[PDB]
């Protein structure tokens, strides 16, 4: 049974990106599986390093103890939901009394607890904190990773326009701060931050870090709510660290009142609550008294925690091996989910048109699983006005929740300006001009084709329901002689023209817009297509054409154009704009179409 | 247990990209699938279509028979060879008396016949035939794949653009005939040919086709060797079809002395040869005689292969249906390998620089497995010279045999002029001044990785013997800041300048090149690199460099340098050629010091 988890040793990887596959036996625990993950790179420690699962698309974990099967915590927890929604997590979770001494005898753990907990940092707290502590952090972190450059390195303009045109620090700095400063600013700041620090190594900027981050969170521990008291029970927030021992909050910044120390515990056990409450129990025995100690945390699932959490204190700063929570294997080094997008993976290319956000590019991508992948980029000339923003940024949340093969897919954004897209790429681009160039040459089996391909995926959106209102062929797009996707989802508001030969007579009139009008705008695609690109009423007015509706009059048949197939253009040509028949039925009987086609 | 067959029937991907998966259980038999497979097309057909294995690098196929297990000759065969060096076949072997007509009244089986046996022609008879039976062909091939389209369609200079510009007839006609003609000509041969046939349809030339393959190929049968005689035993070449019975061949062109015929056939049984000879006997059973026909072939594999033939010639033409070999399954339809290279797939990008074969571009390239990807295109400015071609071949090829991540890998050619190359994309392009611009910047560990994964490249060249001689940083070419591969590999002689700071003394001398002047080469481009792109003797010429390497000056150090890399880059700098170390010796060396530099 072979297994991949993220590990925070480094490589060349993202900082974030730091992967490895483990092959093991059933035999295999959690604790096994560590000893290899740390022998792959010699660090100091047996009991330090626990492991976490974790869900992707929510803030829940389970950290899991040593001696579980590792198949079988795959089966208990991914029959619960698919392997997109768990994620293994190597992690620290303990620390000694003085863990910067302990553990600063222990450089690649120091370099492993830093990058952790920095890493915590920027995900929780980088947006909040002070400028002055960011910089504080940044350029202490660009001592780290710069360890043999200069103290006068970033005194340039030349390397200003590195920091900047390379670079860039969303890896280090937060949105917060960087959208809120002048380039000019910012540069002074990072200057004037970078002259102190100038001259630090590793090991000295990294316990700095550790007292810059003391004074806005206390990482020595974590933080947990409970209510204790056998006989009248009492809310606390239990957050318990090695600093303590074991104590409690009554105010914010108040030092703990103490309790206990990790040296004075005993034993472990725990079970569910006395009712059906979703919650569990957790008794405990510390050092001589006749006295358990019973916390009641909200789940079950942190009633283990904190059992895992003791017990791995015990052993941490005992010898303690064996658990005590009272209740050839061998492993070697070989769908939905949370998408992050960066900016140095990209080709910036070419101008491929002017659309309507504004001008387009073309690029490429890279990315671990899949790379180097080239792609449409779809702009806007200004991105002044937030309105335009929220549209650009609605198209794309509108696109991302579908899941299809011929809806045309978006990757992901790049949410700084100039925001940018990850279409992956219109090739052959606008159908209309490449049918009209491609007009003596065509198959209409492959129009055929065509129509059936937008029934699925216009049956798909109504499976899901939106509502275009603007479907055209200019909107369509293209991939191949064998692949066109749905392209565009985009809103604009509100006034003249509009593509009303492609419009139904009811939202021409009063603007209604529903399943009909869709059929219409459905039907008018079709058949364009099927024209071999010809337009409805060459040189005549948009004003007239609701008026030959409303008198009947409709668009004639192609020439050669299959029987079946125009019959089901005027089941869609029905006046009564709710009797124009379902996407489903399009559906099916385009099917049957292309079935007997392909039977000649 | 799932499989997957190429078949022929007919979609939008290409004439020979006819492809399913089909998914069944261990009961299913070769019979049993092609129930499904012509059930997914209505067939007229329940005993005819036959299953044919094959090897991909090879001319050797095996037909099988109907009652075997699929995963019993899964087995039995890929236990010899790879997947990748095996391939079933779907496809036609048997032909019931007037073909043309049992299976005229049976279109899909007219078609499916029809690109079968027109693949097998273009396949090895193509490139053979007269240019006026190839125009015949193609022209009734027009005809075919164009049902609907006009008599005079092709009448026009805008037809010609398309069919040249778009697209092009490497599917339709041979190597052999398009390499040999004017580009007016061809419009011309191709103009009075269509005019003929204008107004056929899919049956009438159809029959056509296969009354012009009929002169040049009697593909009503197969033609084998064989040696028959009980007592005295005689070479033959036992070529056996529906058209004829049972006969052979004493001359070329002779009518086949006849001997038997298939309603005459009462039984088969095969074994292997009388002798350790690696062949296989074969008796039958003909109507009304004491007699038995005995053929004897190169092959056991033959000798099964024939026994099918007479067996399914029974279920053909009889109503046979239990093997005359005397010795809930349901399948629902869901490394090292040819490459078939196209040129419809293809982007025409920019200018990317200006090479040695010539100017070079960047495109895409699209297929089944993966597409869409992104490449650069390397190309040439003349194509005038077959030297330069087969240099511009020899490089590809050479870089062929490889199989390694960090080779720079082609993936193939269009061979016809303007012949061009699918490189891989060398992303951030020329390291020279991409390090150049990226001074101050840049971390020395992955200048480390850099040599490490270059150390890994020439060491598997070297553990395949090719030489390279040229080596530099400006034929070292990027990927990313975590992939460097190696690039070029070409062929150029014979004057000067040549690269002689980068080159060794022996071959400054006297043209000597092997492992010295390789490993001494490497050590420059190390160095180079590790420079930060510091040319060696800025201003000096290329004559002193030879005296002062005689006299031993070597490179300083650079400044920073860690004590194992220089340490190595001496070793490396034995002035003794032979004496300095190997390129295994570099792999463990620069493993080893990465290892402590991650170590810290």
């Amino acid at each position: 049974r072979v297994l991949k988890v993220f590990h925070y040793f480094e490589n060349s990887s993202e900082p974030t990106t730091w992967a490895s596959i483990i092959r093991h036996g059933d035999a295999t625990d959690v604790r096994g599986i560590i000893q290899k993950i740390v022998d792959c790179h010699k660090v100091k420690n047996v009991a330090c390093y626990g492991l976490r699962l974790s869900h992707l698309q929510s803030e829940e974990v389970h950290w899991l103890h040593l001696d579980m099967g590792v198949s079988n915590v795959r089966e208990k927890f991914e029959l619960a939901h698919p392997p997109e929604e768990w994620k293994y997590e190597l992690r620290i979770r303990y620390l000694p009394k003085g863990f910067l001494n302990q553990f600063t005898e222990d450089k690649p753990t120091l370099n492993f607890f830093y990058q952790q907990v920095k890493n915590d940092y920027m995900l929780e707290i980088a947006d909040q904190v002070d400028q002055e502590i960011a910089l504080k952090l940044g350029c202490l972190e660009i001592r780290r990773s710069y360890g043999e450059m200069r103290g006068n390195a970033l005194e340039k303009k030349s390397n200003y326009e590195v920091l900047e045109k390379d670079v860039g620090l969303r890896r280090f700095f937060p949105k917060s701060l960087l959208d809120s400063v002048k380039a000019k600013t910012l540069r002074k700041l990072i200057q004037q931050t970078f002259r102190q620090f100038a001259n630090l190594n590793r090991e000295e900027s990294i316990l700095k870090f550790f007292e810059i981050l003391s004074p806005v969170y206390r990482f020595d521990k974590e933080c947990f709510k409970c209510a204790l008291g056998s006989s009248w029970i009492i809310s606390v927030e239990l957050a318990i660290g090695p600093e303590e021992g074991i104590s409690y909050l009554t105010d914010k910044g108040a030092n703990p009142t103490h309790l206990a120390d990790f040296n004075q515990v005993q034993t472990i056990q725990y079970s569910n609550s006395e009712d059906k409450d979703r919650k569990g129990m957790l008794q405990l025995k510390i050092a001589g008294a006749p006295e358990p100690l019973t916390v009641t945390a909200p789940s079950l699932t942190i009633a283990e925690n904190m059992a895992d959490l003791i017990d791995g204190y015990c052993r941490l700063v005992n010898g303690a091996t064996q658990s005590f929570i009272i209740r050839d294997d061998y492993a070697e080094i070989i769908s939905t989910r949370d998408y992050e997008i960066q900016r140095e993976r990209i080709e910036l290319g070419r101008c491929i048109g002017e659309g309507q956000f504004g001008d387009v590019h073309q690029g490429i991508y890279m990315s671990p699983e899949n790379p180097a992948m080239a792609v449409a980029i779809k702009t806007c000339k200004n991105c002044t006005s937030d309105s335009v923003r929220e549209k650009f940024l609605q198209e794309a949340l509108t696109m991302r929740q579908f899941d299809h093969p011929h809806i045309v897919k978006l990757i992901g954004v790049i949410t700084e300006n100039p925001v940018w897209i990850i279409m992956e790429l219109c090739t052959l681009g606008e159908l209309r001009s490449f049918l009209q160039v491609r007009k003596f040459s065509l198959d209409l089996a492959s129009l055929i084709l065509y129509a059936y391909q937008l029934s699925t995926a216009l049956a798909y959106l109504e499976s899901k329901r939106f509502v275009h209102r603007d479907i055209a062929a200019r909107n369509v797009l293209v991939s191949a002689t064998d692949c066109v996707k749905l392209g565009d989802f985009g809103l604009s508001r509100y006034k003249g023209k509009l593509p009303i030969k492609w419009m139904a007579p009811e939202s021409i009139n009063f603007r209604r817009f529903t399943s009909a009008s869709d059929v219409w705008m459905f039907g008018v695609c079709m058949w364009e297509i099927l024209m071999h690109g010809v337009k409805p009423f060459q040189g005549v007015k948009n004003n007239d054409v609701i008026g030959r509706i409303e008198n009947g009059e409709r668009l004639p048949m192609p020439p050669n154009c299959p029987p079946t197939l125009y019959s089901l253009m005027t089941k869609c040509w029905a006046y009564d704009p709710s009797r124009r028949p379902r996407f489903t039925e399009l559906k099916a009987q385009l099917s049957t179409i292309l079935e007997e086609e392909k039977l000649q």
